[PDB]
């Protein structure tokens, strides 16, 4: 078991190939639940499962430069469910992040922070037990 809000290092940065894995469970009652993979101050790419927004259940994804978010991204479908555990994964591809939830591609988002080996921090952050952080090469 993992403390949240957790911040896990990518030494060197974001590479193409690279495979972040997070597992964990949704507390009972969650409304959020943030990945931001932060480049310093400005986070490069803020994923966002939202739980209830006016009574929709919804993925924000943004990216946010010099404090401010930019255009948002949203995705309606939603596979996380309270109580519940859920594997994510995030592959970085040449031109985008993958997102996959248990083991079913969910979205794509455009990298908009173009200077990858800077992207050096993921943090992890919600409402959520965090059982596992890693990466690897795939
Ligand atoms: O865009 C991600 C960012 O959004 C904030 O909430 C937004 C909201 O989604 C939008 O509809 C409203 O007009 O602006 C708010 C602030 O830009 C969250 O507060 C923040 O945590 C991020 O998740």
């Amino acid at each position: 078991p993992l403390i949240v809000p957790y911040n896990l290092p990518l030494p060197g940065g974001v590479v193409p190939r690279m495979l972040i894995t997070i597992l964990g469970t949704v507390k009972p009652n969650a409304n959020r639940i943030a990945l931001d993979f932060q480049r310093g101050n400005d986070v490069a790419f803020h994923f966002n499962p939202r739980f209830n927004e006016n009574n929709r259940r919804v993925i924000v994804c943004n990216t946010k430069l010099d404090n401010n978010w930019g255009r948002e991204e949203r995705q309606s479908v939603f596979p996380f469910e309270s109580g519940k555990p859920f594997k994510i994964q995030v592959l970085v591809e040449p031109d985008h992040f993958k997102v996959a939830v248990n083991d079913a591609h969910l979205l794509q988002y455009n990298h908009r922070v173009k200077k990858l080996n800077e992207i050096s921090k993921l943090g992890i952050s919600g409402d959520i037990d965090l059982t596992s952080a890693s990466y690897t090469m795939i």
